[PDB]
């Protein structure tokens, strides 16, 4: 036999029913299907590394590298989806599978020397050359809906965004999956491509929970928010303590 | 989400083509089908524990307890199968799955200070043994024809050792089947305990004039125990199918 060994593994049984803590996932609909979000895979891999290290995720700065999404995961209206995460033996590589089929691959590891400066927002050489006209929340999600990205309330975290989709303000509700998804939504917002494009690859993602808590601010209505910047030129989306580099999307 | 954690896992990608070291598995056919043997699950679970302990199986005396076989694994025409073993976190429990479906559960653990005393104990020739088994629906090809001789009542005999734990232990299950009063086609669904001690096994093996290595096997209905070499099987339960 060809034998493959894993230093640790975990299984996450996902239930989208009304009373489930994962009910929020029903608000992530793309081309009329409820898709488990790419950032949900990041969350369960992060939780698996945290378990292997004996840490809480909120105390675990983490790096993902060379993430590849091999297929989409449909969440049915009724039943449960079981996603398995495996950490490869003597390696930083990980796999996510469903019913044995590979869904995600990549490398994941504890970030030993978190650099708060990584989360500084990138700056152009000169200010904005055309006058920026901010779009409100409902306008943002209209535009997204028209192109096939149907986000219900739990995934509507973009409160405002620039006309070019290069800056905005994201809600924080102590949910890493939806926060990080709204960073990907911002990356999509300013794209000129037509139709539904879904993430297939991400070169690197850095998360530092301490820097995140510092970068959050509170609005007069007590909502917590973080500012987001997208540089398509630099292949970078940054918000709070999350830095996403080299997002690639493909027609779906 | 409900989260389940595992201290270790391993995936065994099995190919039964003639080029593969696992070709021998094509000789374990039941009711016309190539069935992955229950003792093959024991083998891959043992190998997974050995990996976690930094040991080879030959240095790992091992106990299985409360084994439950939830379904049979019939190999496809492709002749391939992928079996995953998970060791549960902070526990002796294990799972074997195929395509996410649970195939085997139970407990497995390193046997500290094995006690060799556990293994202390007209005929039917090999061809007659396998004629009888075939009449009941058990089709064993040459790699699984390890019963050399058996008692007329099927409660004692000699088993060949071909440096194959899977086929050796399968022939112990075969002896259990041979002497049963029920002659239908039954597959294992539960085993209360299996002890394996490679050291006692090497001591129990003996060589015949032709240089073949063998071990004596005993089946005790009173005790529901089958013992051979350094393997002790207790509480084998089989059901029809």
């Amino acid at each position: 036999s060809e034998n493959l060994y894993f230093q640790s593994a975990a299984i996450y049984n996902i239930d989208t029913s009304s009373e489930s803590p994962d009910h929020y996932l029903v608000d992530h609909t793309l081309d009329g299907r409820v898709l488990f979000p790419a950032t949900g895979y990041l969350s369960i891999v992060w939780k698996t590394l945290a378990r292997a290290l004996g840490l809480g995720v909120e105390q675990l700065p983490v790096v993902f590298e060379d993430v590849v999404l091999h297929q989409a995961t449909i969440l049915p209206k009724t039943g449960t989806v079981s996603l398995e995460v495996r950490l490869l033996e003597a390696s930083r590589a990980f796999e996510v599978s469903e019913n044995g089929n590979l869904v995600v691959s990549g490398k994941v590891y504890q970030w030993d020397d978190p650099d708060p400066r990584l989360f500084d927002h990138p700056e152009s050489p000169t200010p904005n050359p055309t006058e920026p006209l901010f779009l409100a929340q409902a306008e943002v999600y209209k535009e997204l809906r028209l192109r096939g990205y149907d986000y219900g309330p739990h995934f509507q975290g973009i409160l405002e965004a620039s006309l070019e989709g290069d800056s905005g303000r994201l809600l924080w509700k102590d949910n890493w999956v939806s926060f990080m998804d709204t960073m990907l939504q911002m990356s999509i917002l300013g794209s000129a491509k037509h139709g539904l494009y879904l993430p297939t690859r991400v070169t690197a993602i850095h998360i530092d929970p301490a820097t995140h808590r510092q970068k959050l601010y509170t609005l007069q209505d007590k909502a917590q928010v973080a500012d987001v910047v997208v540089s398509r030129w630099l292949r970078v989306t940054v918000a709070g303590g999350v830095h996403i580099s080299g997002l690639h999307t493909e027609s779906a």
